[PDB]
């Protein structure tokens, strides 16, 4: 519904049959998850943030359920310290910022 | 206002007499600005993100105008490729995520 930001906006996701926690990140163009097993054909990618760059595997058309909200989109998998849900999926769940 | 996320949520800020653009980032605990002179006392800090860690200068009690909303808070200055407004200031403008 509506989430304040006094604490990290952590949500439960279900992806690839697995339950995880992930951060809702409006600062992220892309969705980036810690190393995991995704079936299908991926492509090598490199992405950047504060600190520098990492290599990821780009998985397209992956089902993920965010707060029980089904979305299908690209997920990058690689050596990120946390699971980040980026704008590519935040748009599909109709997410906005408000103030 | 309400801001969708089809595009990066970039906003105009006024800080230290200067106008800049910055990213509203719910994934950021802290507010991190590219190099800039700020007056007064500051403390050394390290912060991390997707690719690694950086050294920043921490400034407290700094006035920032974000979309015409004045807030006073801590601002980190350092080698970030982008100006990021983090939750420490997003809360002060009463910002929420909604879906
Ligand atoms: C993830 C991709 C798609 C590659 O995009 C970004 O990294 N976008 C960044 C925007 C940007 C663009 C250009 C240049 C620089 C930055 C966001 O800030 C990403 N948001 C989160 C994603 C994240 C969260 C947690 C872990 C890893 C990555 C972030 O870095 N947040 C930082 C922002 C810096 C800050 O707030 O101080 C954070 O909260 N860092 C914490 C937590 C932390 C600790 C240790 C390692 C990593 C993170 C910290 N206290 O250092
Ligand atoms: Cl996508
Ligand atoms: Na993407």
């Amino acid at each position: 519904p509506q989430i304040t930001l006094w604490q990290r906006p952590l949500v439960t996701i279900k992806i690839g049959g697995q339950l995880k926690e992930a951060l809702l990140d409006t600062g992220a163009d892309d969705t980036v998850l810690e190393e995991m097993s995704l079936p299908g054909r991926w492509k090598p990618k490199m992405i950047g943030g504060i600190g520098g760059f990492i290599k990821v595997r780009q998985y397209d058309q992956i089902l993920i359920e965010i707060c029980g909200h089904k979305v299908i989109g690209t997920v990058l998998v690689g050596p990120t310290p946390t699971n980040v849900i980026g704008r590519n999926l935040l748009t599909q769940i109709g997410c906005t910022l408000n103030f």
